[PDB]
């Protein structure tokens, strides 16, 4: 028998597939990393799970006892929201008010206990409303995505291997959008212990391009662009800073849905970009290009539609 | 090197789960087949590959010289789309009108077509219109997800040998929703001819329950109880037919998501409903029943907050 225990047991092992109809000029292979396939349909399920799963282990928080508590506005919440259903957390997510009303109708249904602050004062009115549910709430934790060595950690122990197995060792570069940083890092620093020679892709948005030395910005990628550089983030593993706009990612999204039947969030459009244009140069003849396709497309259009209507 | 040739490749092999905390009082143990694990969320992919491929192997259509037609208000277009998509062909989905607007705009993205139909008229109305669509388009085909063998056939070559494999030959019982009756009548057929003392219990609404001699009538429960019986359902192989409200699969659907982390869609509600009703019966003690969870509950959630606002 080979009947999961719980959710929890469902994270990972994402597959691999081919892009074969958006690569046209490309001289080398590119397969995107499906996120979209974990159980909560992104990445963030994968930290979700490591972030509680590590306090857990050094006794920092017990199910029914601690109250968790993060700010977010995006994947994070509804990745910690599924996992604290599953292990019976008391779970608050602080985030601005006026944000997708989808993604909070998502973290109510797992029984997440939303406190909306001030759009005006955006994260940083979210984050410091945590500080202060956390001050006045007992065996309270704050899971801190941007600074947590779980987040990395994971990305190291299962999406970097699986990138690994998956490609038979044969991964030559990997496309990676910068959130919080931590699937570049983490990835990426096991993928370079098993060969040096690979090359590692940081993805930002043009509007908020703050490693390749930009100002922070407004941008409309769900996900990256978070206008610092994360405590999580290694930038001496990262090789390269593709740039890419907002435009070109939705067109790329947009045309990965036409033609390859894979809807996905603009984030992977921005990855799939950076990764085509790296396909394309000619002293990558012959090799595999992996991008990470971090959500499903389908949070996107719901969350475009509320914004339009 | 395990890369998946295109999204066609990534179709099936959902995991099964044990319900922990929903399970107060059962004396038999209930394991949930994920569908909201397929590539677009629901069971759907597996007959919108199987449909379009038989045809295909039977030399029925051509990629860029077929249209695809059928009419579906429901995760049968968007299986069909995505599979269209990766393909290259042409498809058109007819529904009545006012239908949830975020399932066409899934549709659109996937470049389906969509024919919006008169609501007054209903399905019926739809499947009349797709015909004389058919009728005015050269190499044009209906799919015919009620009638085409290739729904069942799917269910038997792959959702009946995964649950199969996946309980170590340890199922006693499926419990299935009906719409097409597809996945009971595939996977059911196969299990029983693995082990013949395998129950097989159908799953329809107390609102319109036509395999109980009830009048066809309204539900809520978005999948099943299609109101007629499918030339693709093998009702001979039916050893119980379980009814459950509307509010009753809702209601488990939310505990679905509050305890087991599992968002899933109204009809995996009625499922793990009846399902737990079996296992709560002394004379099932010890056994493993199965309950296939056909959708994730994103797009349920998604569809009722648009038809609330």
């Amino acid at each position: 028998s080979t009947i999961a225990k719980d959710v929890t047991e469902l994270i990972g092992n994402t597959p691999l597939v081919y892009l074969n109809r958006v690569v046209d000029g490309c001289v080398a292979r590119v397969a995107a990393k499906l996120e979209m396939m974990e159980p909560c349909s992104s990445v963030k399920d994968r930290i979700g799970y490591s972030m509680i799963s590590d306090a857990e282990n050094k006794g920092l928080i017990t199910p029914g006892e601690s109250v968790l508590i993060e700010p977010t506005s995006g994947n994070t919440g509804i990745g910690l929201a599924f996992i604290a259903a599953a292990k019976g957390y008391r779970l608050i997510i602080c985030m601005p008010a006026s944000m997708s009303l989808e993604r909070r109708t998502i973290l109510r249904a797992f029984g997440a206990e939303l406190v909306l602050t001030d759009p005006a004062r955006g994260m940083k009115g979210a984050v410091q409303k945590a500080e202060e549910i956390k001050a006045k709430t007992p065996n309270s934790y704050i899971l801190q995505q941007f600074e947590n060595p779980a987040n990395p950690k994971i990305h190291y122990e299962t999406t970097g291997p699986e990138i690994w197995r998956g490609s038979g060792g044969k991964i030559d570069a990997l496309v990676s959008g910068i959130g919080t940083g931590g699937t570049v890092t983490g990835a990426g620093k096991y993928l370079k212990e098993q060969n040096p020679n690979i090359k590692l892709y940081g993805v930002e948005p043009v509007e908020s391009a703050i490693l390749s030395g930009g100002k922070p910005g407004p941008h409309k990628i769900q996900g990256i662009g978070a206008g610092f550089i994360p405590g999580v983030l290694d930038v001496n593993l990262l090789d390269e800073v593709i740039q890419v706009s907002s435009e070109e990612s939705i067109e790329t999204a947009k045309l990965l849905a036409l033609k390859e039947g894979l809807l996905v969030g603009i984030s992977s459009g921005a990855a799939a970009a950076a990764a085509i244009r790296i396909a394309k140069r000619p002293e990558n003849a012959g090799k595999l290009i992996v991008a990470v396709f971090p959500s499903f497309g389908e949070r996107y259009l719901s969350t475009v539609l509320f914004e339009s209507v």
